[PDB]
Parts: C-alpha cells; sequence; structure tokens
C-alpha cells in the first residue's frame, strides 16, 4: 500500500509512535518518506552484503527479521523482531510498528537509519505532519 501523508501521520500516532523512546512523530514521518516513499511493499537488496532492507521503514535482515538468506549475525541476535521479513510487507503496519520500536530501543535509537541522518536530523521536519491533525 502507498500511504497518503496524513493518513500516515494519523496511523502511526494511534499506533503509539509519538514521542516514542524520544523521538516525535514528524521524525518517523521524515523517516517513512526517505526510506520508502510511504510505501510498505518496497524492498531493497544490498548487494554488497547480501541483506535486504523491508517495507515502509526498510528495516534490513541482517539484525531485525529473518528472511533466511542473509548470512547470520555470527551470534548476537539475527533476527531481534522475531518476524518473518514477510511481515514487513503488509498493508497492515502493526507488525512494521512494533519492530521499529525495537530498533530504537538500541542505543543508536533513530540513527541507526543512515537516511534518518542524512535527511531529517538537524531540520526543520514539522512539514511532514503540517494539517494532518495529529
Ligand atoms: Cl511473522
Ligand atoms: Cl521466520
Amino acid at each position: 500500500k502507498v500511504f497518503e501523508r496524513c493518513e500516515l501521520a494519523r496511523t502511526l500516532k494511534r499506533l503509539g509512535m509519538d514521542g516514542y523512546r524520544g523521538i516525535s512523530l514528524a521524525n518517523w514521518m521524515c523517516l517513512a518518506k526517505w526510506e520508502s516513499g510511504y510505501n510498505t511493499r518496497a524492498t531493497n537488496y544490498n548487494a554488497g552484503d547480501r541483506s535486504t532492507d523491508y517495507g515502509i521503514f526498510q528495516i534490513n535482515s541482517r539484525y531485525w527479521c529473518n528472511d533466511g538468506k542473509t548470512p547470520g549475525a555470527v551470534r548476537g541476535d539475527s533476527n531481534a523482531c522475531h518476524l518473518s521479513c514477510s511481515a514487513l510487507l503488509q498493508d497492515n503496519i502493526a507488525d512494521a510498528v512494533a519492530c521499529a520500536k525495537r530498533v530504537v530501543r538500541d542505543p543508536q535509537g533513530i540513527r541507526a537509519w543512515v537516511a534518518w541522518r542524512n535527511r531529517c536530523q538537524n531540520r526543520d521536519v514539522r512539514q511532514y505532519v503540517q494539517g494532518c491533525g495529529v
């Protein structure tokens, strides 16, 4: 599904993302925008290390979900969200949101995504939620 900007904002709000681990809703919006253009079926294979990024938040298979084809995480957690990567391609984003919450529970928080640093950090990100009623 390709979400409309305000439709997503309202969904994320209901899902409890505003201020989750200190991250404002506008930040999550900025991230979804640059990671997938608000598309839940987006997938990006990383030829470089053989991992794949899945869904609206472009969550990586090396650590967060199981796709069976990614060369492990030696021994650490290679499926920290306890999900099949397929779960991150559904139209319903409940699973992707719960996994994104797990990602930010690690020390790097939102910095885990390079796109957030490049396109959202230290920027005026109010634009992403303006007039959505959230
Ligand atoms: Cl699953
Ligand atoms: Cl699985």
